[PDB]
């Protein structure tokens, strides 16, 4: 009853061009069976939405890769936010959520916005970047770290442990293989920076230790804490920026629209979210028999879903594969869904619209003048490189 495909959403050259297997893959049928790798996939937006709402069901204790904890030990001691399903989840969610509270994003706002006019100053004297080296990556780089609290030494190592914790969640390939056979420098690092000795004061970081008088964690879940947004934060970030510049270099007709109305920077963001979804795939251990699309799904099964295919399923988007910063982007799942939607939403938005908000006010071409270079990792759309010529507004 459930269509079975040989195709390997984890290979080099569907990472190279997705799309077209992503369509084989809703079309195949609501539920299909990927024999590469011996688990249940949706690609369609109704059923990758009603697996991330429904999570005793499809839960996340026991891995949100491909690797059943259940079954092998994970790489990493397991995150106490995204690798856990309540309640056990929901105290360790409440306090990141207040650490990146609304209130919170208040007091770094300015120095968010004025350091991407800074940035968008400074490559408009060079003309000629790398939208990827020296926007896409060095501006979350110039203001996450210190909003986290991060010393000096050492930055080096979390775009490399951030590529590792994505690449994991992928199967044993040899990209999450040769991922991890070079990790420790980044996980020593990463663990370090963690303790709470190493987080100045006023930064994420130290808020989080903060929150271990209130008995919603305790003082070893903090370091714990601390690492998840140091695991999931910058790459995707950092991919979802390098995606609406690239956005706005395919589609001028929107980098045009996006000048005559900079309001529209906080949504034209959103919808680089949704139409490049730096966050592809994601996994689910069903804890119990459960139907589906007509599907008997058994326990302890792997169901794959495909947040990038349900952000361009035309059963739920009119013109899926044109980006419109105008479009109601409200509903897609870039940012996830339910009791595990982004707890860091807030902080990547607001890093995205100051951005593009630079970009819409000083800036009057985004052309493309060099090779276009593509990252390949498990879990991760991005480019690698996005050489750019800047004419200023
Ligand atoms: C373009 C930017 C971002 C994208 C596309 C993105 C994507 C996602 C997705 C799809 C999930 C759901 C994972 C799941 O359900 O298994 C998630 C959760 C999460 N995100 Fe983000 N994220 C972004 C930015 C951020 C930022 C800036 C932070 C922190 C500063 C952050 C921290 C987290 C954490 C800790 C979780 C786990 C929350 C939970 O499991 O309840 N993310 N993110
Ligand atoms: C997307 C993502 C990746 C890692 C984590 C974490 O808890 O480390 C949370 C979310």
């Amino acid at each position: 009853t459930i269509p079975h495909l040989a195709i390997d959403p984890f290979s080099l050259d569907f990472f190279d061009d997705p799309y077209p297997d992503q369509q084989t893959l809703r079309d195949a049928g609501p539920v299909v069976y990927l024999d590469k790798w011996n688990v249940y996939g949706v690609a369609r937006y109704a059923e990758v939405h009603a697996v991330l709402n429904d999570p005793t069901t499809f839960c996340s204790s026991r891995g949100v890769g491909l690797s059943d904890f259940k079954k092998e030990k994970p790489w990493r001691p397991p995150s106490l936010i995204l690798e856990a399903d309540p309640p056990a989840h929901t105290r360790p969610r409440a306090v990141l959520s207040k650490v990146l509270s609304p209130a919170t994003m208040k007091t770094i706002r300015d120095g968010f916005a004025a350091a991407a006019d800074a940035k968008v100053d400074e490559l408009l004297q060079r003309g000629c970047i790398d939208a990827i080296a020296d926007l896409a990556e060095a501006y979350p780089l110039s203001v996450f770290p210190d909003a986290m609290g991060l010393k000096q030494e050492g930055r080096e190592h979390l775009l490399p442990y951030a590529g590792l914790v994505f690449n994991a969640f992928g199967p044993p390939n040899e990209l999450r293989q040769t991922a991890i056979e070079r990790s420790a420098p980044h996980q020593a690092y990463v663990n370090e920076q963690c303790q709470r000795p190493n987080l100045a004061p006023g930064g994420f970081g130290a808020c989080i230790h903060a929150f271990t008088d209130t008995g919603e964690i305790t003082p070893d879940e903090a370091p714990l804490l601390v690492r998840s947004l140091l695991s999931g934060a910058l790459q995707e970030t950092v991919n979802g920026i390098g995606a609406a510049v690239y956005c706005l270099a395919r589609f001028p007709g929107e980098l045009q629209r996006l000048r005559s109305d900079p309001t529209l920077a906080r949504n034209a963001f959103e919808e680089a979210v949704r139409f490049e979804s730096p966050v592809q795939t994601f996994f689910r251990t069903t804890t119990r028999e459960v139907e589906l699309g007509g599907a008997v799904i058994g326990e302890g099964e792997k169901v794959l879903m495909f947040l990038g295919s349900a952000n361009r399923d035309p059963r739920r988007w009119s013109d899926p594969d044109l980006y419109d910063i105008t479009r109601k982007t409200s509903g897609h799942v870039g940012f996830g869904s339910g009791v595990h939607m982004c707890v860091g939403q807030l902080v990547a938005r607001l890093e995205g619209e100051v951005m593009l908000s630079a970009l819409a006010r000083k800036v009057a071409a985004i052309d493309i003048d060099g090779p276009v270079k593509r990252r390949f990792n498990n879990t991760l759309r991005g480019l690698e490189s996005l050489p750019v010529k800047l004419t200023p507004a």
